[PDB]
């Protein structure tokens, strides 16, 4: 079951309005819904608004400032991927920085957006997220630094250039290396870019493209765990409750949550699986025990079976426990709602059978006699062993049913024998 959405319109993802961050619940169903592999590559703006120009262009064809916005669009050159646009833009206070760094965790594309030229004020803010995304093999994203409007020295160059620390150890030379140092090292891969319709502006636009079509790759978590629509809406969910609580978000409990929360998805795929197959192969009248065992044991190895392959890092094997138990307990529900269907139906067949025999003694047809009745009787009882199916409760509510019919017997008896007399 696979499910690809394609919207035409970027939806809000995170709120930042008045102080606290609120997640928009209807851009979590879309992208729970997504099942192919995403490629985050989130746009933070810094300064200059840019009307979201990176993302249109990045998506193949308003404004996002506090908060983040969404945009899933299929990948153009990898086919069954869906490119997840993340776009955000912006001494500039302490709320964006956290939503700077939630869009920093949910990526494996950080496209740093500023304006003029680096200057320390920008590498002081982008060492300022990096530090709410606690960093304690390639699971850490990629920054793509672009610059807009404005010997020779190549885009590349210039930002390896622009972190290249001056030897020192003063309290103001250790202050301009450490942002410095703190990014050159949290970001193995760099990249900058630098822009200017005209047609020679395009040219850079395009080949940034090029480069985020070509480089971004599907966001991972620490174990070789590729992230899709269905796990990214947890992440976010856990590291928003974990800066709205106050707390600086751990990667290692995110993974954790997100295991916690795919198994209690697997043993309910199960019993649903089971459910289904239970409840359309199994009459409750059926003829013999073992017949409706059967039945249970096919769809409890299907059950287990849909939940292996719907787990991830099942601790201490305590879901797949936690399942194992729920199915012997509708192995037992099932087996009482087999007798009980069995004497509720095989009572409904005596008050039809017995029905006109019951009521011929109440007019004293039998006061002559009695040998007639004990033969008519015997007579319904092999129409109602004959009946086609009953269950395993036939023969005790039938039983139950003679012996409380001793005293009629023993009055048509009396009768029978008193007319003889006479």
């Amino acid at each position: 079951m696979a499910l690809e959405i394609h919207m035409s319109d970027p939806m809000c993802l995170i709120e930042n309005f008045n102080e606290q961050l609120k997640v928009n619940q209807e851009a979590l169903e879309i992208l729970s819904a997504i099942t192919q592999p995403v490629v985050v590559v989130a746009i933070v703006g810094l300064y200059r608004t840019g009307k979201s120009y990176l993302m249109n262009k990045l998506a193949g064809k308003q404004s996002h400032t506090k908060g983040i916005w969404i945009w899933c669009v299929p990948h153009p050159n990898w086919p069954n991927h869906t490119l997840v646009l993340l776009d955000t833009e912006g001494a500039d206070n302490k709320n964006d920085i956290q939503i700077f760094a939630l869009a920093l965790l949910l990526s494996s594309t950080f496209v740093y957006n500023t304006v003029n030229k680096i200057d320390q004020g920008a590498i002081d803010l982008l060492h300022n997220v990096t530090e709410l995304t606690d960093l304690l093999a390639s699971f850490f994203p990629d920054l793509v630094w672009t610059l807009r409007d404005f010997q020779l020295v190549t885009p590349d160059e210039y930002l390896e250039n622009s972190l290249r620390p001056k030897q020192g150890s003063d309290q103001r030379v250790q202050n301009f290396n450490l942002p410095r140092l703190c990014i050159q090292k949290f970001f193995p891969k760099k990249k900058c870019f630098i822009f200017d319709l005209e047609p020679e502006f395009v040219q850079q636009v395009t080949e940034f493209c090029s480069y985020i079509f070509s480089h971004s790759m599907t966001k991972t978590l620490p174990g070789g765990i590729m992230v899709n629509g269905s796990r990214l809406k947890n992440l976010v969910l856990t590291y928003v409750n974990a800066i709205s609580s106050g707390d600086l978000p751990c990667i290692e409990n995110a993974v954790l949550a997100l295991a916690q929360r795919e198994n209690s998805a697997a043993v309910q795929k199960a019993i649903a699986h089971y459910d289904q197959q239970m409840g359309q192969k199994v009459q409750l009248p059926m003829e013999t025990l073992q017949e409706l065992l059967d039945l249970h044991a096919t769809s409890e190895r299907e059950a287990i079976e849909v939940f292996m392959k719907n787990s991830f890092k099942d601790v201490d094997q305590s879901f797949q426990k936690e399942l194992e138990t729920l199915l012997d307990a509708k192995q037992n529900d099932i087996c009482k709602r087999n007798l009980e269907a069995s004497s509720d139906y095989c009572s409904a067949l005596l008050k039809d059978i017995f029905g006109p025999l019951e009521e011929a003694v109440k007019q004293g047809i039998y006061s002559k006699g009695h040998n007639l009745f004990i033969q008519k009787t015997e007579e319904l009882k092999a129409k109602y062993y004959r009946e086609p199916r009953k269950g395993i409760q036939a023969e005790e509510v039938l039983q139950k049913y003679l012996k409380s019919k001793e005293s009629v017997s023993h009055a048509i008896l009396q009768t029978d024998q008193a007319l003889t007399e006479t």
